[PDB]
């Protein structure tokens, strides 16, 4: 088939998200070409973000779920959008799925603590916001790293707001590879 | 009075606006107490940016110019984005003001196209996208700079997605000073 495969990202949208954090992703990997949706947890209403921006999603969860597989399921960080996702049971079965056909798992900042409270990637090595870190270590599931995107296997996690765009790029390289996220870098205007 | 002062700023949003250039002002704004009121240029309606993602204003411009007048007026840059804010009577009626009564005028990417074309800040040094540097200097109103931010007077001008940060502390620094601009860079996780 083609030497280029359109691939598709999940990326799933709580209360109380980071914003940035889903912005970002969300463009960068558009403009590589990738399909993105963005899926309310909650449902297809407007989802109030962390600092109060209200982003409308692309679908349902429930019907985003049924339109799978996706080639990497995002998790953003904010406080209360991890706390919701690690509480939601039909997170929890998006990635095991997504553990089991082992398909790539993206997280950010406070976002992976959702993969320990859904027992996701156990073994791995993970970063997360310095302020998250103990609430990541608690019970020595993962070991830690303080680079600024880490990826171990099917686990690609990194640290913060600022660290977003450079999260997105790894996202497009493991999906797409290092020219498509030359060309995505190349009018960004990024320091390096 | 209080030595803390309240700042507000408007942030204009039209359809094709750069969401990376959106949401990442109006977030950090917020983190540094700055109140901030998105306002779509059409109204109070869902915006489609440049990328499909979709944002709800808080007001639309009609509402939010009666509640003036603001420290800072923000546009975001994208392409289409900035075609519309150039296109706009209300937009040229609310920087001309702005410009009269030296308040700050921020604008990125190719945001500041719309200086331009509303005949705002001639004579000011300014930067946009490597891209729009064509159009910006059309007729030679104003004096190219290739800083990631530059500031000249009451306009602050800033090049592109991966410049927003840099843009939004500028505005920060400039309204709430150096040492606030500082705790909200501290759990950004920023580069430098």
């Amino acid at each position: 088939g083609s030497h280029m495969a359109s691939k598709r990202a999940l990326v799933i949208l709580a209360k109380g998200a980071e914003e940035m954090e889903t912005v970002i992703p969300v463009d960068v990997m558009r403009r590589a070409g990738i399909k993105v949706t963005v899926a309310g947890l909650a449902g297809k209403d407007p989802v109030q973000c962390s600092r109060d921006v209200v982003i409308c999603p692309d679908a349902s969860l429930e019907d985003a779920k049924k339109e799978g597989p996706y080639d990497v399921v995002v998790l953003p960080g904010g406080n209360l959008g991890a706390q919701n996702l690690s509480e939601s049971a039909a997170v929890k079965e998006i990635l095991k799925e997504q553990e089991n056909r082992k398909g790539l798992i993206a997280a950010i900042c406070a976002g992976p603590t959702a993969l320990l409270a859904h027992e996701i990637g156990f073994g791995s090595k993970v970063t997360t916001h310095p302020l998250a870190k103990d609430k990541m270590m608690n019970g020595g599931h993962y070991t830690y790293s303080e680079n600024r995107v880490e990826k171990d296997g099917l686990i690609l996690t990194s640290r913060g707001p600022g660290t977003s765009f450079e999260f997105a790029l790894a996202i497009v390289e493991a999906l797409n590879g290092k020219e498509v996220a030359a060309q995505v870098k190349a009018p960004l205007v990024l320091k390096d």
